[PDB]
């Protein structure tokens, strides 16, 4: 009926709509047994006073092993859940470029090579190369590079260094660990404020702010993984976001599923 | 999701679903703004005694407008919202041709040209053609033609004189201007009752009314509308009103949305 | 002794009655090891003032394995138990007629296969072809067939459209996962209405319901199964309502067992 | 499950259990309609310091009518019933003699052509052939003949003759009719007194009685009755205590089902 598909290369897994809620939405994927499949949480709410609209996707991966013919009488059984939500902040007196540069900017932070290691090798974000360590961010040939301004003990903060100070882009990547040192969390966050200037207007306006536009990633990785088990999470959230319909949830906020 | 389209010519305005609850599902459009779009708050009960239905529609029409372009700086923002609510009342143990020639009546005044006049030009009911002032409502070759029998300085009742004197088609219009004569409040309503008689049955049994079915109309146009912000408003109610699943809510009471 | 024949095609699964309380009555499969057989838990009550009965059928499957050749020094013992529960309700005054019908569709509900692939891959019930999603329902050569009039998140409402509008067939299928993911758990429901029309005694007299009967599912699910097991659970409860037994407990409320 | 076999002649009409308390034992036949079926309400105690049993039986009879064919829009409804009690009062320390004597006496009573009358056509005990009004009870080939000896307005009391003045057979027969003249009451009660003579072996010993054991009957019939709804109770109580369950039940007791 209703899918997502996610080409990881040459292979697609498609996913299917199982339950449709007012604003939640479930997907799944209906190959294999019952006990882990792949999950997506898609979600869209307005919160306050009708001004701002937040979008939440969320895809689950089960590790899920069946050792019927090793061992004598037994099922299958999930090993360990790795999650990669999202979570974005829309107003809605928002413009389109604005939403639409939002998408741009995450869908090409996610296909770097600097978040891919961070994801399935744990190193952290910025790689100097003549000067300090910097991520750069292609929008197809314009490439909007930003660079480190802070490294504290978990948190790493980014930023670009062209124009005012009042609105720059921002990257507040961090990486923990809870508890027994059983498992990881990544936590990335793109902060872009849309500034405008009315000097060719009103003499002497100094530049400011209007709203601002988020798009947070909590990744959730368990200590005792396999490492093609979270290249599969980065290469199905890199094709997740990758696809035209999280394009128009996010510029457009129409459904997923087609 | 679940879309309703409606034709308004080649035309075609898709409206999917953003909410669903118990009674009410509300729809929207996708295209254009985030600020300002179509609205459709679909709805059903059974109160009292559960004898009685109620459908309740809501076609919301806001105005928005966005000159960035000549204000360095603004944000889209909507001026005026312009609504055509609907009040159909259903009683339970119908049978299928009251309930299928109520939407047939209903059908046919939106689609007549003195309806259009009323809320685009704000003309009052009823044309003499060579007699009394009459609308006439084509169910296909049979002709209702209702004959003018009240003009007061709010009400105009309009009914139907072929038959008994019993049980009678009825059309109250009316139009009223509240607050600081702003808005406008045009206001159709059908009363259409079912009479009944056994003469050939029961001896000395005159005809009689067993229920009543009404489809109430509540227009709002704000004074300093602009004319194809009140054109396109009629152009979609007639629009809606026409569509198969409008037709089965009425008839089967099946909610909106496939 | 007293037994019911399970026919599952070609291979017959004796059950044997092993305990008669007042009302309850309790039949087994006498086959195999004595930790996990086949169950069969019939009931009959009449609740209230003695209008009303209610029947209660409920048939276990406890999946065993015997690991004591490859693991030593172990006995059998039950992975997993998946049920299916029946709860008929009859009124006291009915007619014959209306009994035999509303076990004419369950009989016919079951063998169907969307209720196989909704216990066995679990996939929500309606295939459109041609217009909406349906379910055919033949009692013979007479096709009653629903069509869908809702869908909410996990309920789903089918609903016969012939006929007046008080009481028609009624079909309220569901689907959860109850806990942390481990058994899902199916829910049909099947509404009768017995509407009588007195039109061609007393003139005016619209249609209305005298009782309604019943005849509720309630199939559990376990997560990690095999698909062999729920096919088998299936198979035996596609069989247990086509025997001549339950025909005979719903329609004339003999007990089980010859 | 247990079934009683009431053969009425060739028709046999078989009850089963549907109820098994610690002391309750309730029979119902399923053939028919759900509202008004037969009904057998056995039962067994030992009152007071564990001396003296009671079996007490109740044959039910309800006349169901359904004239859904002239009126349109009824269902079957119970008009009365009629009842057939008993009352056994067996003294534990007896002679299995004498339990059966008591047994071959109360069924060879209701199978006589007087006690069918008196329930039938309310026509009292007792036909003088040749003498007094006397009852014949014949066990066989002997034939125990009792003469009356009192006729009050309400009691009619038989007596055996022969033998000791001091116990001797009993019948006292009464009938009633309370309320508002609708509905009778019938009450046969036989009283049998076990005597016994030790003259052979102490001097200036006198006979004397032991104990005593009842069979009473307590029958309901209402005025406006049928003919054969009265003709089939006798018929189905004549065959009820010519049973071989009822036998055992007295004698040996044994409750009733096989």
């Amino acid at each position: 009926s209703k899918t997502i598909v996610l080409s990881v290369g040459e292979a697609t897994r498609t996913l299917t709509e199982i339950q449709s809620t007012a604003d939640r939405q479930i997907f799944e994927e209906k190959v294999g047994p019952l006990v882990g499949r792949l999950r997506l949480t898609a979600s869209l709410r307005q919160n306050g006073a009708k001004t701002a609209y937040r979008v939440n996707l969320k895809l689950d991966q089960a590790d899920v092993v069946d050792c019927s013919t090793s061992v004598c009488g037994e099922l299958p059984k999930v090993r360990y859940t790795q999650v990669w939500s999202h979570d974005v902040t829309i107003v809605a007196n928002s413009t389109e470029a604005s939403r639409k540069s939002l998408y741009d900017l995450t869908k090409s932070l996610v296909a770097t090579s600097q978040v891919e290691d961070l994801v399935v090798n744990l190193v952290p974000l910025g790689r100097a190369y003549g000067g300090s360590k910097t991520i750069v961010l292609s929008v197809g040939e314009a490439t909007r590079t930003l660079t480190e301004i802070q490294s504290t003990a978990d948190r790493q903060i980014f930023e670009e260094k062209v124009g005012p100070l009042v609105g720059r882009l921002r990257l507040t990547a961090s990486l923990r660990q809870n508890g027994a040192k059983t498992a990881y969390r990544v936590n990335l966050k793109l902060d872009q404020a849309d500034v405008v200037d009315c000097s060719t207007s009103v003499c002497g306006e100094l530049p400011k702010v209007r709203y601002t536009q988020v798009w947070s990633h909590d990744v959730t990785i368990v200590a005792n993984s396999t490492e093609a088990s979270r290249k599969s999470l980065y290469d199905l959230t890199k094709s997740l976001v990758a696809t035209s319909q999280v394009e128009d949830l996010v510029v457009n906020l129409v459904p997923l599923g087609r």
